[PDB]
């Protein structure tokens, strides 16, 4: 089997992307952000403190006639940024672009942060990362992904996600007419429970590469680029005005700035990510002061390989027996 389903930035600073994933019997369609960085599917449901929900869709699992409550199941989850979620769990049927898994663990939300409600166009998370980072207890659950895998024509997903656009992800195929030239494919590291490989160094603008070994998380939920600080220092020593805010919380630059563009190497591979795609735009409305997308990682204890590095790239996340991730030019 495969799938393929469209995912579409939730804002004009492509802050997060949502997918439609359909929910039980009959299908309930709830955007859910995919995130290869977690391991837990939950959503805004039914059983969520009301005063926790803010215009987001909402499943309602006894509504399905194929939902069961996973007797005994709890979950709770805290982000990197410092949101956080948990509730009881459904099993339920799970579609994502046609392809269709029984016996999903959905994990309903009875309780989630302020940033979760505050953004009304996320409906919840589809985790991508391996199933041993799953927080429901007493018996931990698989991920979408994981469950499908033996389904799939091959044991792998894409990602593909835009530049201030619409993107895909695949499940069980790559699309060989969505990239150019050849995928290099990097080893992974399972140990800490996330797609982590090793960039081979970086460049700034047109400027030579450094050959330096980064090791890092491949993060489609993760917005940004969080890299060392001294690699952060050199990109934005290259643009006049920039500085690190302690007050904002990063690096901010001059709105009237022409941001370089940021290459880094998978194997004797390299990436470019555009200038334009380091843009955040204002920190506050009419501000002339822009947040910038590659940021330091010093304080969070991994670099984070987000959004605005994956999306210059066509990413394979390969789930055989010994994982890879492959990254092509698009």
């Amino acid at each position: 089997s495969t799938g393929s389903a469209t995912t579409t930035p939730i804002d004009s600073l492509d802050d997060a992307y949502i997918t439609p994933v359909q929910i039980g019997t009959p299908a309930q369609t709830l955007n859910l952000d995919f995130d290869t960085g977690s391991s837990d599917l939950w959503v805004f449901s039914s059983e969520t403190t009301a005063s926790e929900v803010d215009g987001q869709t909402i499943y309602t699992p006894s509504k399905s006639t194929t939902a069961k409550l996973l007797s005994g199941a709890t979950w709770s989850i805290s982000y990197g940024d410092g949101s956080s979620s948990s509730g009881d769990v459904y099993t339920d049927t799970v579609s994502v672009g046609g392809l269709t898994v029984t016996g999903q663990a959905v994990e309903s939300a009875k309780k989630v942060s302020s940033s979760f409600t505050e953004d009304s166009t996320i409906d919840g998370l589809l985790g991508l990362a391996f199933s041993t980072l799953n927080t429901v207890s007493p018996t931990q659950q698989k991920t979408f992904f994981d469950n499908a895998k033996a389904s799939l024509d091959s044991p792998v997903f894409t990602a593909d996600l835009g530049y201030h656009a619409p993107g895909t992800y695949n499940f069980g195929f790559i699309d060989t007419t969505a990239y150019t030239g050849s995928i290099t494919y990097t080893a992974v590291s399972t140990k800490q429970g996330f797609w982590e490989w090793t960039s081979t160094g970086y460049a700034v603008g047109s400027g030579t590469f450094k050959s330096t070994s980064i090791d890092g998380i491949a993060d489609t939920g993760t917005t940004l680029l969080y890299l060392p600080a001294t690699v952060v220092s050199a990109y934005w020593a290259q643009v006049s005005g920039a500085k690190s805010s302690s007050s904002v919380g990063g690096y901010v630059f001059p709105c009237s700035a022409t941001l370089p563009s940021f290459t880094f190497g998978v194997g004797s591979a390299r990436i470019v990510i555009p200038g334009d795609y380091i843009d955040f735009g204002p920190i506050s409305t009419g501000s002339s002061s822009c947040f910038g997308g590659i940021q330091s990682s010093a304080g969070i204890g991994i670099n984070i390989f987000g959004d605005v590095a994956l999306k210059a790239a066509f990413v394979v996340f390969n789930g055989a027996t010994t994982p890879t991730l492959g990254f092509a030019s698009k």
